């Protein structure tokens, strides 16, 4: 149950640093959250994490007030369907 | 039933695609002949949420962006650039409480 290392493992995208002063106060407000209102939040965001990784962007560098969470799909430019359709096997583990 | 046409038209498209791209359109093809347990299979591993009953993937929301030869995914928290700790502290509680 370290909370550190899931701080550590965090990746920061296009309009944030780890030194951004936004950064800053998230990680001491989510810090003192406690242990039950920690997991809420990581049900809204998505236990044992400590191998969880999330990724950090500014509103403005997407397409506003609130935090929201997005789903990414990552997909390569698939040409066939038999490749699509093999990639989709591979990642139903 | 399960709502998939719905699921499939609560998708977004930002870093270098459209629903008119033609890998999107193999993509889409390939997703609807997996059987409801690939399909939710699949979902699991794009989220990792255990809540896939009909109502959970009717809202569910998925975005495609470009890259890497295999499929991947993020959770990316999209954060207001907020200026001040109470503002902070409450913006959590509201995204923890709904």
């Amino acid at each position: 149950y370290d909370w550190k290392q899931f701080e550590q493992n965090s990746k920061y995208e296009q309009g944030y640093q780890k030194s951004h002063p936004t950064i800053q106060l998230f990680w001491k407000a989510f810090h003192k959250l406690t242990l039950d209102e920690k997991k809420k939040f990581l049900f809204f965001l998505t236990l044992h994490i400590q191998k969880m990784e999330i990724v950090f962007r500014s509103p403005e560098t997407f397409s506003p007030t609130s935090i929201t969470c997005h789903n990414i799909l990552s997909l390569p430019k698939y040409s066939t369907m038999e490749r699509m359709e093999e990639a989709l096997q591979v990642a139903i583990n």
